């Protein structure tokens, strides 16, 4: 539990054993200290940043981070269709006005659009003052781990089968975890789906991707298990290489496609030129399915996730009350700054809020506020747990939060559900800023939990 | 096999995912200019040093040597026995691995053996000739399975385009067995709390080979081993009044060497002292000392001679077979082993048993006999292939010549022989004047 009190010669072993099985199963990824490592395979590897062994976590609390999964793979995608809402609700950013010109782009358009899927992850934290699951983050679009949180599991699995029995802990409480295998199974149920035998997969990837691996072990998958090809290009090499054939099947680089799984593109620094939005309208306008669509890398914005958690918005898109008692029971308290939603604007508790832009926390909240003459939300506690964080190659004792990831997969055609599943999990895991770290990183380190 | 001819375009895109299969099935090694990569795992990573694609390589040949397998372990096994033999035929290192046999011999108290026979094709007759008996320490068994499978799996990506079938890749199980060796060792001896002791380099940037077996015990034979260098040994291990051999808390029933075979591997007496007692340990050694001794070039030139070999071999069919591996060797019967050579000494060379080697013209050394470099031998003619070469992440052509390794795995009880296998390959392929490999049967 504290495992800073485990001795340090038998830590070093337990850490050994965890290097020892990240390189034999791939727990790896391109050395950011060596030049030529987020392009070329088999170059410059170094194990992830890891943490050594799971924190404890609530396992009614897991279960309600299981059930909810479907939940927002629904929500995300009855939102996705409400293209005024998305549209009203998005001032000043350059990159969500981009997307949003696709968008209206797509809503001129108006095209059928049957078959709809999403790889998705609701990311949570526990909170302290109150002892609840919240969301913390929903992403919709191009979302990382799925290998390496399953890889994880089969870590600490692997540690807890051999010195668990001494620390007092069993492996059968780090939870199961199929998330590589969940993702590559909705590819390809949406590559069946599409009915096409002959297209290909094109993965949509980084320029510089020192977790390429985790892309590769997908496609691999879909190549040796389910039959399917592959092919990765860059939004510039698609721009180059792409072109909507007469039927509207895209085609890149000479080879059908029917899928278009999106492993870039989320962030505005994937967009270096003009070369990069062309690919991206192409590929939207085209008939590949995306994994996901434009409506559905909306619905994760900043501006729209804070929409959704204000008074009955989400009520709108939810009719089942018992999903809407448990959506809101993840989501942390956001309010308007204006009429205050019955004036809890009316701070004199400024530790118990923040305010963030579209952070403001303590005194300088209660200043910014002043009763006057962005959004203001609850403020979250986190779980602490004393860690070990091994790091190329080392290993030192610190205290950290965690973030679960639990990842949803989903996929539909017209009205018939093909998959909306809970598809496992990651961790991420942080120093804790009340000590040497904070938050100003590389990332943390990956992890699992100990349930309970 | 001419892959020299591809064009640059699709040789990048085959070489991308030969180096993306290797990062996922971890046909990986600590990098040489990395200075912890042999020390601490998980870091400064690189793929092996490979060859893309497999060479050419006669399915008869490769038969020949799968057949071969079974009867250099029972030679080798019925070589090591004969301790006067090896004391009489047999340099510092040399001379105290005697030191620690004779001591053996004196004392004179279950056998097993993982080998490896390296072959290469001869161009000069069409002959699989053996190059080397590996009897101790042989590396490549996890290396040499995972080239198999990057080779089917470029193959089947690649292969119909080229003409070429993953199938004739063989099948290849090496690391399973040698696993399944130890285990069954482990079994014999009959001790459920026993722990296998491997014994490892100081630096040791292959080490997830050995992790990898250790993986496959723990996890399929339910068998615990622990790492140790030989001065760990020394400074840990201990025989109890039983005879048995206690290193960290455990019984030790099957003492695995993957070091020991290289003088580097003894910088002081620390290490010399943890050989012998293990040795005199009860321990099961793979291999013994005696096995240690047979793989020596001496011994091994020894057996080459005429009659010497057949000392050692009952069975006709397997002198056979043995024979004509075996590349001639000779002392001197003026006749062959210098008539012969002096005609024709472009199929000779002459050799030191331990100074240059001598060929062409020179090799009138003989004429000087009157009918450094001592004992004659025929001279093979290595069959090269053009080749792509795979080396921190870069590629280029070179033409190439193959030794294809072939493990074999054996144990016994007293009169009874629970292994004898054939246990799959590996191949090691070098630049024409290396890389890991390879064949394309016929």
């Amino acid at each position: 539990f504290d495992y800073h009190r485990i001795d340090q010669k038998l830590l070093q072993n337990i850490v050994y054993d965890a290097l020892v099985w990240s390189t034999l199963n791939c727990l790896l990824v391109g050395d950011k200290s060596v030049q030529r490592s987020g392009r070329v395979p088999g170059v410059g590897l170094v194990h992830l940043p890891l943490s050594l062994l799971p924190g404890p976590f609530p396992e009614s609390h897991w279960k309600q981070g299981c059930e909810l999964a479907p939940i927002f793979n629904e929500l995300v995608d009855r939102v996705s269709l409400d293209g005024k809402f998305l549209q009203e609700s998005l001032n000043a950013d350059e990159f969500t006005s981009r997307l949003l010109d696709i968008h209206s782009k797509m809503l001129q358009i108006n095209k059928k659009e049957d078959i709809r899927m999403g790889i998705v992850r609701s990311d949570y934290m526990i909170d302290e003052k109150t002892k609840s699951l919240l969301q913390i983050e929903m992403n919709t679009i191009s979302t990382s781990f799925a290998l390496i949180g399953c890889l994880m599991t089969g870590l600490h699995k692997s540690l807890l089968s051999q010195y668990g029995k001494f620390l007092g802990l069993n492996s059968n409480r780090v939870p199961a975890n199929n998330a590589v295998d969940q993702s590559a199974e909705a590819l390809a149920k949406a590559w069946s789906e599409y009915n096409n035998p002959r297209a290909a997969i094109l993965v949509v990837v980084q320029v510089e991707e020192r977790n390429m691996y985790e892309q590769h072990y997908i496609s691999a998958l879909l190549r040796e298990k389910h039959h399917i090809r592959s092919i990765r290009k860059t939004l510039t090499e698609i721009d180059q290489e792409g072109k909507i054939l007469p039927d509207g099947t895209l085609s890149v680089d000479g080879q059908a496609i029917s899928v278009v799984y999106f492993r870039a593109g989320y962030t505005p620094k994937d967009y270096p030129s003009e070369s990069e939005w062309r690919a991206r309208l192409l590929m939207e306008q085209s008939s590949a399915i995306k994994c996901p669509t434009i409506s559905y890398h909306l619905v994760g914005t900043k501006k729209i996730q804070q929409e959704l958690a204000k008074p009955g918005v989400l009520e709108r898109f939810v009719e089942n009350k018992d999903h809407i008692a448990k959506l809101r029971a993840c989501f942390a308290g956001l309010w308007s700054l204006e009429d205050s939603d019955i004036v809890k604007k009316a701070i004199e508790n400024p530790e118990l809020f923040v305010m963030k832009p579209q952070n403001i926390y303590g005194d300088e909240l209660r200043e910014t506020l002043l009763k006057l003459q962005y959004i203001l939300m609850q403020r979250i506690f986190p779980a602490t747990s004393p860690a070990i964080l091994v790091r190329d190659g080392n290993w030192d004792t610190g205290h950290v939060i965690s973030e679960a990831g639990i990842f949803g997969t989903y996929l539909r055609n017209k009205d018939k559900i093909i998959i909306n599943n809970e598809s496992g999990y990651m961790v991420r895991t942080k120093i804790s800023s009340s000590y040497e770290g904070g938050v100003l990183p590389g990332f943390g380190v990956v992890d699992t939990v100990y349930l309970t």
